[PDB]
């Protein structure tokens, strides 16, 4: 019977989530946390049928979606002391969680996800009205430059949604290698121009936070080491989506924008 | 369809409160927002019967565990002006121990002897730690001259206080004369070392203060009311143990669900 008391950021880290729309925690979670949640992530992988992506080339997983409906490591683990408090101080809201994935990035095979702006999908795709969200997204394995680290051009969120075109009809593409909606080299070079790109890395167990509308990427991992993310998108309940304009499964797009509350200490 | 974003103290703020052990914030709430709150406060006292407390007078002094019977009051707890802070200050998920309504009347109130708040929740409660603290809002403006809430500054940084116990049971808890009041001479030494504050502020005031600070009032001898609205969260970590409780729901709330904001609504 004790929780560590919420812990929060700092009036530096928040200004500097909100300048560069990203931030890392190192060392959130420590190495026998982050084993469960490997253990997790593969029976998900194994299990999760419908919900499971796989990489084109090679048939290897890719993603696993929606597991905190169906977990319940990954339910608690979405109202850990850790994230929940930093998720309702950034958005300055009571929250809930719009999508969960967990990105396999496997070593060698795993592909590419080109640039685009999560908001814009979640906008055109679920009736999020409002870029009011973010994702947290914690590294089951060391992020390096060498293993197809998340990259981000920064402050690149101060423009709001940013013209792409659209690609298809369903949603099955929302998740591949080729994106629906992705940012067109005009569009982005003119970003990368003047912001520049940064990968920000850090060991296992770090939380990397960022904003709903920074853009965002990452290259094929050609390395021999894996690159796990659960990424977590948190979603203001006063922003909840309006399920009217929502074209996907619960797994992908939440129905249920109960307010989230911190996981307390049992004897079990 | 939208409330202001939550706001929280600064760390400024948070120092100055956890330091002192009490903070103002002017203006919470508008005119508009008081007066609503003053009318349910009026109808609370009217119905709120074995919830009545009476001074000399049998003029209603308080009444107590509204939030559970208006729904006004049980949407006032849960308000982003009040929420947030109380969560950011408890660093926890929170829920309503108490919730207290004190007029202390224009020419009229009596005086509330020294006491920290937490010596009666633990020991009537059986609240393990003091996780906990009020906010009061100002149905009035406070003065000098209204009988102000008054407290040592510092004054929770040692323990819970040893403390005189007059009477058995609960009916002494809610009374001028209370049932657990600070010795003479340790008062003096608190004093003596840390001195007397009564926070002013005008009418939407709030006036947070912790569990432990020791605090007084007096009558009040202006024209003018001072109703304070006293709302007590406490952590839910920090729940009571309901195995040690002796007093109804309405004094020492035993539901322990983490409060969640008010949304927009169309009603
Ligand atoms: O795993 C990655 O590098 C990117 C994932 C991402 O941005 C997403 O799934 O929206
Ligand atoms: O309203 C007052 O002046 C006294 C409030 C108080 O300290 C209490 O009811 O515990
Ligand atoms: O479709 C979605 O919502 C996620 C986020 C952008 C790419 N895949
Ligand atoms: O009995 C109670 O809980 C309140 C707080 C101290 C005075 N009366
Ligand atoms: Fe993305
Ligand atoms: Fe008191």
């Amino acid at each position: 019977q004790i929780m560590e008391p919420h812990d929060t950021l700092s009036p530096a880290q928040v200004d500097e989530y909100r300048k560069n729309g990203f931030l890392v925690q190192e060392h959130v979670f420590d190495e026998e946390e982050i084993e469960l949640l490997r253990a997790e992530a593969a029976q998900e992988f194994a299990s999760g049928g419908e919900r499971v992506t796989v990489e084109q080339n090679t048939g290897i997983v890719r993603g696993v979606h929606g597991c905190h409906l169906y977990s319940e490591v990954f339910g608690r683990l979405v109202r850990s002391p850790r994230l929940l408090p930093i998720a309702r101080q950034l958005l300055r809201d009571d929250v809930y969680v719009h999508q969960f994935k967990i990105n396999a990035k496997r070593a060698f095979k795993g592909e590419v996800w080109e640039w685009h702006q999560d908001y814009t999908f979640w906008h055109h795709e679920d009736g999020m009205p409002a870029p009011r969200a973010l994702s947290a997204a914690i590294f089951l394995d060391e992020v390096t430059e060498f293993n197809g680290p998340l990259t981000f051009v920064p402050g690149g969120h101060g423009s709001g949604m940013i013209d792409a075109d659209v690609k298809g009809e369903g949603w099955a593409n929302t998740l591949t290698a080729s994106l629906k909606y992705s940012l067109d080299v005009e569009t982005m070079r003119g970003l990368i121009e003047r912001n520049g790109m940064v990968a920000p890395k850090g060991p296992r167990g770090s939380v990397l936070w960022f904003d709903a509308n920074i853009p965002h990427s990452s290259v094929p991992n050609i390395s021999p080491f894996d690159r796990g993310l659960v990424l977590i998108t948190y979603n203001s309940v006063e922003n909840k989506t309006d399920v009217t304009r929502g074209t996907r499964p619960e797994w992908l797009a939440a129905r249920d924008f109960t307010p989230l509350t911190a996981l307390q200490a049992t004897s079990f």
